[PDB]
């Protein structure tokens, strides 16, 4: 019985798999599809799994999930639904300042019932729903920010492809002195050197990803960006040294990508395309080839840039369509159950525990070859029907 | 004279290829498609090749092949046919306890003739066919297990996606105390750390693979699993230290995948999709686009979970169809002859010899690039017809 | 302020140094002099440090220190003194069976006072001092073992240069069936492959080291042995999987070697030359060139083999002398204070905690070049006097 | 109990240490002092160890030991004694042809008794002692070789610092056509490329080492040679492909160097300095500072090149003295017992088995750091006396 004397509270666990530190040592360009998380020990049911998540230094959500500040994803209906599910939405800024402040006002005034329960409903002190908003880094964004702070916005995201700029750092120093209470997320960043300049400017969170988004062409136009899994791991590991949470933003096609982003050190995950074409996503449904579709586009797509408007405009995103997904109040419970089940197979009873296992090297990972990615999908069938829930 | 003095019973063999230990040192995600086994020396005919296989610590099969405990693969007709061919079948548990015990009873009472010959017919002491059954890890599975042990079941498989759980370890300790004679296979596991907890619980065999199965989506939903060749090699090497055989389960598309699974240290191989849509697989044939198909589905697909029905259910598998393959009594002889010719090209006269050559580093392997996998398949033709036998 | 959300109970610690696994990855021949342990965090005084140590599966000492079964180190006076200090002594077997049983009898009958205090005095259930004895693997050792078990010996060490033998495994099986209460330490071993056979034979502890001891010539005579730090790490890691403690035996010149041996996974440390030429070490003091010396010799030295006696005898050790060190009741408190201060600088409040930090990767090491070993000694002085306490 | 089914005749052995192939992969300059052989499993007594050794393609000695063709080591008294002990001696050629043929004649005419027993006495078909002789690669060496073959010499060594020459290859072709029965050892070589040219010329054995010998200065004069352990391993591995045995020549200070040389693939070991200053070594004893010494010198030392004398001669060796060792009939039994005990600790019951274990990867090695070489010698004593037997 005296095994406790020879190694204390450890006990022997066979070594198998790679720590996150080893998984990224090779300096390949790993994205979420390129690796798996190895199963752990299960000693809890999947419903016990705590999804409590830092959005910023001060704001805590009960679900890691965020709707992206895009004009085809997040206006007040999306922000209300995401808050009720225990995430948040950032109202997009491809609209007039007064329009965006009116969308924020609708979220802050919602009250519910003015039929279901929302035990994760992600409220502020006054029992109003939490709301985020995007702003740019121009001089008009100072006026927009006056209106949004008057409308009771809880958190601001500085909304750029490349947040490591004098323009953004000046905007951070301006917000943190004029509205010291206001939580500011800087971004986008993909390197620790970008993250250090915004953390030194005093941001309360970071938004991580460049390229990677489903509608994005920044990598093939600008040559610039990073494989998103590697960016999330590198920026989360840097931001963690300063107590700064990160949002893994863009490239999330599946529940398994969400679990990978959280496991690599993201505190929250931001989705455009996964929440696009829901009932709460702005714009109308339409039929093309007998499929109920809704528009979805990059904010640096030409039609997104033509709205509300150096002579030649470089596209950084595409405009397209996503098939109807139903309602956020149906889809986000599927994401929550999928995340909890993923955490349960991993043996983490909490997302804070999941990241603690990753940084301690208790959590183990495994690379996938191309043939392993084929083997991990559906293969060898004549036909099949992938109904996820 | 001098050769024996200078190096004993060795003699010089040029070094070429990698040992299994070197093949997996790189920590890539190798699956079966990612590597080849190098040819050895042939000094026997392929019909000399002994396919004798440990299923558990106590049970030996004269052939390595197992039918998977799936409701579209293994009821009594499959289990009878697989036993007569010298494998075994595990009766699925997506049915009431009395139905599954009646399927087991039909296997144990079969006798043959109540006409081919079955010199590998895989029988117990009383000359009844061997039968396996699946059970879960709930409290109803204790009653199910009582009925199955009354029906004379020879071996139990504990049937989970992630067998390293308190629920499963408790079910192992319960079976081994109440039914000490009964052989228990634990699983599914893909890591040695999972394998150690079930081997310490006292399982008699392990079932290896998570993801990998043709109908499986656990990797894209849960983020969790392993490339199956790597999982088989790692878990077989760990389980071997304790005298525990392993079943390589799922991702077997070809005879070459079976030979690879056995070469990597699997004692037996379990198939769903390769034995699905045979005459003995449960369910009816049907025609769609002029092809004779039969249903094949994951046990964690939604329509499989609906049978005999936490409000939102997460799919871990798809539902689909496989093209008709004929009869087990035709197809399993093709698998046996294919395994024997593979062993003959390798220079192993037995599967025990094959694994001994692998652990001693006598058996050599070679990685395949993507261009080598293309080169290894059919290429450069206008059209062709792949008639396998 | 929610830093706990982003990484749970870990918290950020800069990475510096190597884990023990990395320190031995290079496959150099590291001994204790070849590496340092890096300092940790101090949150306790050195006297709080708990030195409770497993000698075997069942026996616990309150100090990690053992006197070696050598005829110039351990008879009853050494064994009494080492037990009173909270270690143990193994009575040597280079004597008649009746003489060794009489030495053991003197330890078991001691009582104290028939005046310092001994709060670590390392007693049995009946409040007698613990005593070990050595035996060989011949047929006369069965009679010797009968006398020693009648004399009330608590633990047996099987005393060979190379314990992985049929002769030794047979002696283990013989002891464990005839004397099932009796604790057996196997050895000497230096590889996990040797440790496997003795652990499978059923030893309760292992003695680790071959060559390495101050009087050793086994390496330049037999070509056979291992660098002792590497042997301790590799055998302790293997033995830990089975709950078997290890004794790091030989090559301990300093307190820092003891702290290194314990950090590398040794449960206890065995000393010959460090405890030789104390007042309790057998044999007389003598003067040569004006220095008070006592004889110290290997048990495979020719004069040690000439005592109590294939015509040509191979020496495996030398015969020599050590300068007088005083008394065990003065020297072992210096070793204890040195071990506790080493643990305090490391940041481990217990030896069980120290090994837990090492296996978990929290304890970091650092290799020393030859120039770093020079820099870590006394250097650049005209003269100096190294008074240790 | 079917553990044989899962891995055949292998059985599980924990991997620990390096195979010889891995030990030399790093391309350091390992000599014998730089590595250890790890202990194996002992299932035999050391006297069972068979030391039967190929000298050439045709000649077998019962002991691996050869006296070097040096004028301070091997004339007829040494060659007789080495043959009676079950090695051989090569009579040196720093003499006139008639003198060397008379030394060979005395060995071939010896008979014994014209009283110990010599069960290893290393005779030819006619029950005469085996004798070797050296020759050079000049035209006078053709006449010398006529006389030596008339005197009944059994084996010739071609005696050069650098055997990969037109002069030596011509001499090999000349011997093999004029005396087809006569066994020829080529050398010295240290690379496989040198070995390939002499093996293609048709030598029956190789002599391996350049520098390394105790009296060597070839490395600091010529810049040319190899670390002897590495040379033995490389040349033995190459020569083994053709069934050619190797002599490891020079740098043998200890029994452990002999066991290392044999384990690295040497079939026999050649000694100068270890057999110098024995009673059978040519030259007289003399006293200097009260020590009974005998001269020992390199054959390329100036005073060795003066005997039997562009104009400037380069020393390749030193002239010196060795302390008296006694008689070959006392010392060679110590070498034999030391080799057998080293083999017993390693777990090889034969030298053919030892080399088979090394090439198959079963024999494991371990590098020594400088601090491990210190720890492996005598350390931490005031004084000591190293009596070897
Ligand atoms: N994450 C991505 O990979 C990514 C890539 C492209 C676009 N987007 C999104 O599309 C939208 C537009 O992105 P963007 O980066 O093109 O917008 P942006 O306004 O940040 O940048 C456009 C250009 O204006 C410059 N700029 C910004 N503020 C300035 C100031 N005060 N003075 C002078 N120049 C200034 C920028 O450096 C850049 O050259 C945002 O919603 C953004 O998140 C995201
Ligand atoms: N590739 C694979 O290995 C794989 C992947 C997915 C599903 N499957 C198969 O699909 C079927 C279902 O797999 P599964 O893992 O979903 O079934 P499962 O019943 O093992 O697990 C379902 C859930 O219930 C939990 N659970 C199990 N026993 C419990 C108990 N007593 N109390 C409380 N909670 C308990 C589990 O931890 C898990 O959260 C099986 O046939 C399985 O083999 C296999
Ligand atoms: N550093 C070390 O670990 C080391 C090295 C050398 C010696 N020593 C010590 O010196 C002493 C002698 O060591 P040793 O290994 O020479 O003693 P030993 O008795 O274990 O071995 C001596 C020889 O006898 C053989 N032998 C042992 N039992 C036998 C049996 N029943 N039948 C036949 N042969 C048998 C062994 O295999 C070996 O060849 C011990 O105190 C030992 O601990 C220790
Ligand atoms: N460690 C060693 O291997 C080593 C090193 C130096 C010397 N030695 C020994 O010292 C002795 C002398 O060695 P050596 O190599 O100096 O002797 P050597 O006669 O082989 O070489 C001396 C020189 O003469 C040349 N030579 C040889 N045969 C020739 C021919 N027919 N025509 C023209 N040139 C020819 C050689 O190439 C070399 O330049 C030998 O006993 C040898 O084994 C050994
Ligand atoms: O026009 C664009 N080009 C590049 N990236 C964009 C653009 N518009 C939005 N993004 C990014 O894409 C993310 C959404 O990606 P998705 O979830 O994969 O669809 C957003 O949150 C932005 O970071
Ligand atoms: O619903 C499911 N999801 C994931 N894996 C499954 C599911 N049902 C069965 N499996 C696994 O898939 C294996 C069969 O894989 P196949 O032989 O490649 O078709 C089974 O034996 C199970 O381990
Ligand atoms: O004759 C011998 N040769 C080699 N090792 C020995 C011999 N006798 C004892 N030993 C070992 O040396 C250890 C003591 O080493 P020391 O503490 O460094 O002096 C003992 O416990 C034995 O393992
Ligand atoms: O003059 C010389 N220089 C260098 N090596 C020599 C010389 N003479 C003999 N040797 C080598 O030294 C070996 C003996 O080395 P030892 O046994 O270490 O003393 C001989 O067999 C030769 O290969």
């Amino acid at each position: 019985m005296a095994d406790y004397l020879i190694s204390g509270g450890t006990g022997y666990v066979p070594e198998d798999g790679l720590t996150a530190q080893q998984l990224f040592a090779s300096a390949d360009g790993l994205t979420y599809n390129d690796f798996l998380i190895l199963p752990g020990f299960i000693d809890f049911i999947a419903d016990e799994v705590d999804l409590t998540s830092a959005l910023t230094r001060k704001i805590t959500l009960k679900t890691p999930l965020i709707s992206s500040p895009m004009d085809t994803v997040t206006e007040a209906d999306m922000a209300i639904a995401m808050a009720l599910m225990g995430g948040i939405g950032f109202i997009h800024h491809n609209c007039t300042p007064e329009f965006q402040a009116n969308e924020v006002r609708k979220v802050k005034k919602f009250e519910q019932g003015f039929n279901r329960d929302y035990p994760l409903a992600s409220k502020d002190s006054q029992k109003q729903l939490l709301c985020g908003a995007a702003v740019g880094t121009r001089e008009d964004d100072k006026y927009r920010l006056d209106l949004l702070t008057q409308a009771g916005v809880d958190v601001i995201v500085l909304d750029s492809s490349q947040g490591n700029s004098v323009y953004q750092i000046a905007m951070v120093h301006y917000i943190k002195q004029k509205y010291p209470h206001l939580q500011v997320i800087g971004g986008n960043v993909v390197t620790a050197a970008q993250a250090k300049n915004l953390i030194d400017a005093g941001v309360d969170g970071l938004r991580v990803g460049m390229g990677c988004g489903s509608i994005c062409i920044t990598q093939e136009v600008m040559a610039c960006g990073r494989p998103q899994g590697t960016a999330v791991y590198k920026v989360a590991e840097y931001a963690r040294r300063f107590g700064v949470p990160i949002i893994a933003d863009g490239g999330i096609q599946t529940v398994g990508h969400v679990v990978k982003a959280l496991a690599l050190g993201a505190s929250t995950v931001m989705m455009g395309s996964l929440l696009a074409a829901t009932t709460e996503a702005p714009g109308e449904y339409f039929f093309s080839d007998g499929v109920r579709l809704k528009k979805y586009r990059g904010m640096g797509s030409l039609d997104a840039m033509e709205k509300s408007s150096d002579k030649v405009k470089i596209a950084q995103g595409v405009s397209g369509s996503i098939q109807d997904k139903g309602s956020i109040q149906k889809f986000v419970p599927y994401l929550i159950a999928g995340i909890q089940h993923g955490c349960q197979d991993i043996g983490a009873r909490s997302l804070s525990v999941l990241r603690s296992m990753m940084y301690s090297g208790e959590l183990k990972f495994e690379k996938r070859t191309m043939s392993a990615q084929i083997e991990g999908g559906v293969h060898g069938l004549h036909s099949y029907e992938k109904r996820l829930y």
